[PDB]
C-alpha cells in the first residue's frame, strides 16, 4: 500500500500562508513529518498555479526524495511542475473527459510520471459502480492507445463523504473489486481517502476502517494523513493479511522506514 | 455484524475454576462484561463437559437474554445444553463430515437454533479458498436436506495465525466473498476472529484489521473479545460503511446500545 502525504495542501492555513509568502519552511517540515510517518509519495496542492507548483517541488525535492504527486486542475501547473521533478512523479489528476485524456496521458508518458484517473467525467460523480465501472474501462482504453503502462494507472472509483452519501461506499467498495478482477496486467487504484469521512464524527476511525476495507478490495494507493499513526498501522497491518508484506513482529515499523 | 464474546472459556484460568468450583460469580459478571462491550451473543465453552455445558447454560442466562453459543464437540455436552437454554442459541459447532452433518443439523433445526460449520472435513484444514468452497457447498445442501433455515447457518472459512499461515489469510477473504455467490438467498458467514493473531505482536490491531477486511467480504458474525472496545469500534464503523447500519453521529455508541 502506498501511502501518498496529504498535507501539504494549500486548503490548509499554514500551506496557503507559506507559499504566498514564499517560505518553504513549513512546506519542507510537512514533508519530512509526513515521510516519517511513512508516506512514500508526497502530494502537492497550490491550493500564479504554475509558479506555486514549481515553487513546491523545488522546495519540498530540496529536502525529500519521495515520489511527488502533482495535485491540480491546471495542466499547465502539472506540466511546469514534472519538468522541475528531480525524480519520477504522479499526475493527480486526469478524469475520463477525452478532452484532459488525449493531453494528460500523453504528457504522463512523456515524463515517465504515474497517472491517476477519476471514474467520471464532466457531468459529475456517478451514482453506481456500474457507471463507474465503465469510466474505468476508457481510463485503461486510454492507457494503451497511448501506451502508458498499466501499473503505472492509478483509477481513482471516488469515495464520497459517508454521511451525506452513505451507499456510496460499498458501490466503491465494489468497483474496486471489479477493477482488481482485470486481466494482466491490471491497473492501480487510488482513494481520496479522507473524504470518506469530511463532516463525520471520528473521522480518523472511519478512515482507517475504510482503508483496511478498500485493501481487501485491492487498493494499491492512499491520498490520506500520513502523520495518522493509527492508519498508518492498519496500512502494514492490511499489507500482512492480505499475504502482500512477510510478517514479522515490528511489521509497523517495517512499513514506516522501509 | 454479530459479534459473539469469546470470554466464557475453560481455556482462561479463573472460568477453569469457577466450573470445577460450580460458583457461577466469575461466569455471570463476564456475561455482563460482554454484553456491556456489545456482544449480542455469547460462547460457552467448558475448557462431565455435558453437566459443565448445562451448568454454563444455566448460570449464563440467568444473568443474560443474549443468544447463548454452545461451544464443545461434545454432542451430548450441545444436545443436553440446548434442552437447558432459555432462549434460542447456536451451535458450536459442525464440519463438513457426513457423521456430524447427520447429527448437527436435525438438532440445530429441533431446536430452532443456528448452526456453525466449518469448511474442512476430519483430515484437516483445506489449503486453498476452492477447498473450503467445496465444503462450504456442502454445508448449504444439508441445510436443504435437513430443513435448517439458510439464514440460520454460519459457515466459518477457518482463520489461521498470520505468523505461521499467513498465506490462508487472502484465501479465507476470497472464500467468504466467493460463499455469497453460493445461494439465493445465501447463508450467513463466521470467524473465529482471534485466532489470526494466535502468537503475533499487538493482536488486537491484527484481530480488527482482519475484521473489517473481512466484513468488506461479507462477513456476518464472529467470535471475538467483545471486551475489546476498539474491535467493537471496527465493528461499527464497517458496519456504517458498508451502508448496513444508517449513519448517525455517535454511531459506535448506536452499535453498542441498539
Amino acid at each position: 500500500m502506498l501511502i501518498i502525504g496529504e498535507r501539504i495542501n494549500g486548503m490548509f492555513g499554514d500551506i496557503k500562508r507559506a507559499i504566498q509568502e514564499r517560505d518553504p519552511a513549513p512546506v519542507q517540515e510537512w514533508a519530512r513529518r509526513q515521510e516519517e510517518g511513512g508516506a512514500r509519495a508526497l502530494d502537492l496542492n497550490v491550493g500564479d498555479k504554475v509558479s506555486a507548483m514549481e515553487w513546491l517541488v523545488e522546495v519540498t525535492q530540496e529536502v525529500s526524495n519521495l515520489t511527488l504527486c502533482l495535485d491540480s486542475t491546471n495542466i499547465k501547473a502539472i506540466e511546469a511542475g514534472l519538468k522541475k521533478c528531480k525524480n519520477r512523479a504522479m499526475i493527480n489528476s486526469t478524469n475520463a473527459e477525452r478532452e484532459k485524456v488525449e493531453k494528460l496521458f500523453p504528457l504522463a508518458v512523456e515524463h515517465g510520471a504515474a497517472l491517476i484517473g477519476l471514474t467520471m467525467n464532466k457531468t459529475g460523480i456517478p451514482k453506481d459502480s456500474d457507471t463507474r465501472l465503465a469510466f474505468a474501462m476508457e481510463l485503461v482504453a486510454a492507457a494503451d492507445e497511448f501506451g502508458l503502462p498499466m501499473e503505472d494507472l492509478y483509477i481513482d472509483p471516488l469515495i464520497l463523504p459517508a454521511n451525506v452519501a452513505q451507499d456510496h461506499a460499498p458501490e466503491v467498495l465494489k468497483t474496486l473489486q471489479q477493477i482488481k478482477m482485470l486481466a494482466d496486467p491490471a491497473p492501480k487504484t487510488v482513494l481520496g481517502l479522507s473524504n470518506v469521512s469530511q463532516n463525520c464524527q471520528n473521522r480518523p476511525l472511519i478512515n482507517r476502517t475504510f482503508l483496511a476495507m478498500a485493501m481487501a478490495c485491492g487498493l494499491m494507493s492512499a491520498i490520506a494523513d500520513a502523520c495518522d499513526e493509527a492508519l498508518i498501522e492498519t496500512a502494514a497491518t492490511a499489507e500482512i493479511l492480505l499475504n502482500q508484506t512477510v510478517y514479522c513482529d515490528s511489521f509497523v515499523k517495517m512499513f514506516k522506514t522501509r
